[PDB]
């Protein structure tokens, strides 16, 4: 699909058997999801944004279906205010910016 | 231009007579620039991101040339770690997401 930006670019994702809404975020290097139950091992990490830093759990090789496109990669889980699909996954679904 | 997302989508902007680099950020509602000297009057504001909130100065009706495209609108100035072009200006230069 082609998505204009008059509204937030939200998509429906399926991850860990659950359905969520997430922002397609070209400004985010990594993918960061609100607290949720994800299976398996993880490593603690700290990531920085506009207001400071948050502690997240880093999960590798996680499968996500983003608007019907499958991708596998790192997903950070923690106290983000919004679910964010970052560039590590946007590249896998072939997402580009155009103007 | 079409921009893929294997690297940060940075562009050159001209604002208030100065040249800067800024991130095209579909995840950002508003445009937020690192501390810089802008001429006009302003209004204090607070904005929230992944790690909390920052205090910014709001400047309205600011002209920005973004990769050679002109736009006029609200620019926030304050302690953001990176210059962000948000959707309020991305729409004016016709920027879209495609996958
Ligand atoms: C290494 O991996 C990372 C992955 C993500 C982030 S990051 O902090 O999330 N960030 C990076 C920016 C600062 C370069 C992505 C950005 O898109 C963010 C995404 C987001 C959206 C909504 C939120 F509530 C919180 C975060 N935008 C945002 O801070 O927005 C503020 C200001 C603009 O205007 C408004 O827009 C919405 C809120 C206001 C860092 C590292």
């Amino acid at each position: 699909p082609q998505i204009t930006l008059w509204q937030r670019p939200l998509v429906t994702i399926k991850i860990g058997g659950q359905l969520k809404e997430a922002l397609l975020d070209t400004g985010a290097d990594d993918t960061v999801l609100e607290e949720m139950s994800l299976p398996g091992r993880w490593k603690p990490k700290m990531i920085g944004g506009i207001g400071g830093f948050i502690k997240v759990r880093q999960y590798d090789q996680i499968l996500i279906e983003i608007c019907g496109h499958k991708a596998i990669g790192t997903v950070l889980v923690g106290p983000t205010p919004v679910n964010i699909i970052g560039r590590n996954l946007l590249t896998q679904i072939g997402c580009t910016l155009n103007f």
